[PDB]
């Protein structure tokens, strides 16, 4: 509605994102990162890594599995100050495509964040697009940023 | 998507609902109730009033004002039992009318059920439609049941 389309067509993936957010360039294995001008907290991101003959994403795990894996690893790891938490993993299919779709908190040493991300495989590479805002703000902007997930299309 | 539409043009509204629910016959105000079969506590209903010269939805107040109201004399009056907690109370437009949108809580002694309702007034009535589900339920449907409120046309 308020949202504006990223199309990456060397990438092979699109979203809509918020009007008057702009990029920030930053390092692999992250593609894209927009972030909100005034609230630079509030922000979406697109994940690429590849991967050996992982024709499919079921094959990952369950959307759980899959959830407690990306926190495990990626977003909240080793001793990074962080914690975190699974709220919800879930599965959709849009064109012949599953996407897992995982809501969870994170906590950095303490500013609380919420956060949604939908993975998806294709053509040996795992695409993880999150969206991200300070806690205060989830419910307001939660409708928002699931209308940004689900808009996530990976070819 | 799993959703059938019902359109009322004897009362002057519409929603879709899920596939799979019937009708139960009940008193006024209420005008309809649909329910699932097995889980018949889940269920979507759409009440009618009338009012003098009110035009607007505006004029009854903000959405949390009206969320006060609603719950205090509607959904959780008396001593009906029962308690209740006002979520998030919002606004919406569509076609050229004002929704206000109400999430809340409701306790029945105890099974906790959660809800969501659209408002919005018309032709000096006022038009509730109102989705429920177990507390327990609610992650799994929330989704499907923002789809039926916002399907929530009147015209
Ligand atoms: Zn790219
Ligand atoms: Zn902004
Ligand atoms: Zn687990
Ligand atoms: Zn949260
Ligand atoms: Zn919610
Ligand atoms: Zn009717
Ligand atoms: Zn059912
Ligand atoms: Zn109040
Ligand atoms: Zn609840």
């Amino acid at each position: 509605s308020g949202l504006q389309a990223y199309v990456d067509s060397y990438d092979g993936y699109e979203f809509l994102y918020p009007r008057g957010w702009v990029q920030v360039q930053v390092e692999d294995p992250v593609d894209v990162v927009f972030h909100d001008i005034i609230e630079t907290t509030e922000n979406v991101s697109v994940v690429v890594n590849t991967v050996a003959s992982t024709k499919s994403l079921e094959e990952l795990g369950s959307p759980e599995e899959v959830g407690d894996r990306l926190l495990r690893n990626i977003i909240a790891p080793s001793e990074s100050g962080r914690s975190s938490a699974l709220i919800a993993a879930t599965s959709q299919k849009a064109d012949d495509k599953t996407y897992y779709i995982l809501e969870y908190a994170v906590t950095l040493p303490a500013q609380q964040r919420h956060n949604l991300s939908s993975i998806a495989v294709s053509r040996g590479k795992v695409y993880t697009l999150s969206v991200s805002a300070p806690e205060e703000r989830w419910p307001k902007v939660e409708d928002q940023f699931k209308t940004i997930v689900s808009s996530f299309t990976v070819y």
